[PDB]
């Protein structure tokens, strides 16, 4: 079969920034002590990807991006015990090693293995499983889900229910989770309360749902882009609102709106203004502020300390909260409960090989999530 | 009687910025309804008053300030309900007028009636009750204590036990509660965590005592006044750490003794440069940072919102987070139960015509708590 033996596969491969992905043939090699080879059978695009794109969010190029996905167990290596060949998994961009001070912390979930601090680019080992014309290639977040298989570190894959339907699933891998834990566990929205949410794209909207299911009494999203509107009023927003038709800053025309500031504001875009605007529009005293977009790199923001003194309180936090390898496969119980639905979120579904036109419907606004089926 | 009459009595006024203050005789007008005119006792110096006198606080001039402090109710207006002559208060720089959106709020202090926002200096109903030679003098904060005589509005003074020693149940009203409740209210420090505090004054101090009362394993002291570290050791401090001694930055010196950075760092000075290495030495991913110091005026921070994606928490807070009438005199009752002890705060008792020698005192950082007495 293919176990112990390297494959020859399909990747979309990013050799630079601003480039175009390229369609290549890479040698995935078999995995080591520890790690598991999946097989990719459904990928979302995350704006996170395309933050490597633009250039955004450095990181080691070339490179296999993707991190938003479902994919069967094809082989483990040596060591491995929480997953067999056949397993539906989902791959985790925030390992639970569950050995270091984060992960022994109830309240914290940025594993010390992640590569998100500083982007080595490999598996948690320091080496690569890449190979495309003899050159090496990075791997993203240890987890380089943009090829039709790929290797990963055992706490940073989950075993998931095996009747899962993985091309609905995979969003639970990153959109989901994050805004709807978001929500839930980072802000903890409080029932009754009034919560404003900007942006509202498939993070975005699973951040309106978690502010429904925490029993918030008003949702205002936010979003230049109208056409979002009726997927957000439909998931739970209470009112949208386009800053564009406004002469006053967003942020006075909702405190106007809420008696003087929402109690939550998430920020699911990942702009400087809308993290200060953000921060702005929660009551001085009771309000608090989430960032859960991710900043382009080395931007500061200038904030005067009395903003925070008065009692605000701004926090941010990675995968909305969830402990990785712990939380995701709860989440997957939930979606076959029916406890929620991801449909409304699935707007394109593309084969892989149309990976770049399915990055030009996220530019153009037309998508909210899109998946890629191998 | 006095009451009904304008008493003319002694009190601290300051007529310019940056210049002494002037004891001078003043006519304290009599209580509105629902109004108290309060004979005071012992006034605490808290460096916020400070503040307004080297111009780093901006409130409007002339005015009489003092907030920490304690005294007998000398006669209350029409209305009043809560207290009654003879009735040992305490008045709150942050009433507690309960009826508003912050005060129904069981999570936040921050009273809507309160003059920090934006200074009238004035009471509640927006004038003065304080004549000084043919001219109007501005309150403070809705206290003004710096004179033998005040008048504030109901929701701003709390009673207290018929027996407490005024002298020293005065920090009460504002450096303590600041200092202890921030630790316990607002960050909420859990049993075993590591904490570290930036400035070891009357309000440092406090939130040491606080961290020790939740349970704290470590408390890292730190200040680049020597002096204070037997004080910060005798009420709880694991260790004392002077940034001069460092040929490194003092973020990076205590997270490389604390594994990375500590749980809950307070900043409980007032500077920037403070509130930065606070932020910074307090762990990544679950890290909460407490801003304690009244920041100067329009001066502001410059930060990568990075470093609070991964899971840190930046929040301040206003009288240790305490709902004023409420929590004050609970508080008092926890020092008549002999729960805590504030003798080692005070050291420096002086008549209140020296009042210009206390801040001579706290100037030189040979003070902690200095109290004024009458
Ligand atoms: N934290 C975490 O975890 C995270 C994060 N993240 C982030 O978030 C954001 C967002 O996402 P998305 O949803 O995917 O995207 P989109 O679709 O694109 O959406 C956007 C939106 O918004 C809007 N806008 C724009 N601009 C504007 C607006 N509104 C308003 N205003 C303005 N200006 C548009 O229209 C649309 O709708 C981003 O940043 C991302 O990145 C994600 C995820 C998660 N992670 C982490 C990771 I390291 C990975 N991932
Ligand atoms: N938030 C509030 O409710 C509230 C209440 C009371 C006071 N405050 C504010 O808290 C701050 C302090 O109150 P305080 O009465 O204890 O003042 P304080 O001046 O007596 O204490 C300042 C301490 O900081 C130390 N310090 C100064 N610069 C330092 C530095 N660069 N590094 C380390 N230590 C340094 C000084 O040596 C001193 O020990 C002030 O801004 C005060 O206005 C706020
Ligand atoms: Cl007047
Ligand atoms: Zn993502
Ligand atoms: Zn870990
Ligand atoms: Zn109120
Ligand atoms: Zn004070």
């Amino acid at each position: 079969s293919t176990a112990g033996k390297v494959i020859k596969c399909k990747a979309a491969v990013l050799w630079e920034v601003k480039k175009p992905f390229s369609i290549e043939d890479v040698e995935v090699a078999p995995p080591k002590a520890y790690e598991v080879r999946i097989k990719m059978v459904a990928v979302g695009i995350c704006r996170t990807d395309d933050h490597v794109v633009s250039g955004n969010l450095v990181t080691p190029l070339p490179v296999i991006l993707g991190h938003e996905a479902a994919g069967i167990v094809e082989s483990v290596g040596e060591g491995v015990t929480t997953v067999k060949p056949g397993d539906k998994v989902i791959p985790l961009f925030t390992p639970q090693c569950g050995k270091c001070r984060v992960c022994k912390n109830p309240e914290s979930n940025y594993c010390l293995k992640n590569d998100l601090g500083n982007p080595r680019g490999t598996l948690q080992d320091g080496t690569r499983r890449f190979t495309c014309r003899g050159k090496p290639i990075h791997h993203f977040l240890g987890t380089s889900t943009f090829s039709q298989y790929t290797v990963v570190d055992e706490n940073a894959v989950a075993k998931i229910d095996a009747a899962s339907p993985l091309e609905k699933v995979c969003l639970i891998g990153c959109g989901f989770s994050t805004g709807y834990g978001s929500a839930v566990n980072v802000a903890k929205v409080t029932p009754g309360s009034t919560c404003a949410v900007f942006g509202l794209g498939g993070v975005g909207l699973s951040a309106v749902m978690g502010c429904k299911a925490a029993g918030a009494a008003r949702i205002i999203a936010v979003d230049i882009n109208k056409d979002k509107f009726a997927k957000a009023k439909e998931l739970g927003a209470t009112e949208c609102i386009n800053p564009q038709d406004y002469k006053k800053p967003i942020q006075e025309v909702l405190k106007e709106m809420t008696d003087g500031g929402v109690d939550f504001s998430f920020e699911v875009i990942g702009r400087l203004d809308t993290m200060m605007a953000s921060l702005l529009c929660c009551h001085e005293a009771c309000g608090t502020s989430v960032i859960v977009g991710v900043p382009p790199a080395s931007q500061n923001l200038s904030i005067n300390p009395m903003l925070l003194l008065t009692g605000r309180t701004w926090k941010g936090a990675v995968y909305g909260g969830f402990k990785s390898k712990e939380g995701i496969p709860k989440l997957v119980a939930d979606f076959m409960a029916k406890k929620f639905s991801l449909d409304a979120l699935i707007t394109h579904v593309l084969p892989f090989e149309k990976i770049n036109e399915g990055f030009d419907l996220l530019h153009s606004g037309k998508s909210i999530c899109t998946v890629l089926t191998f």
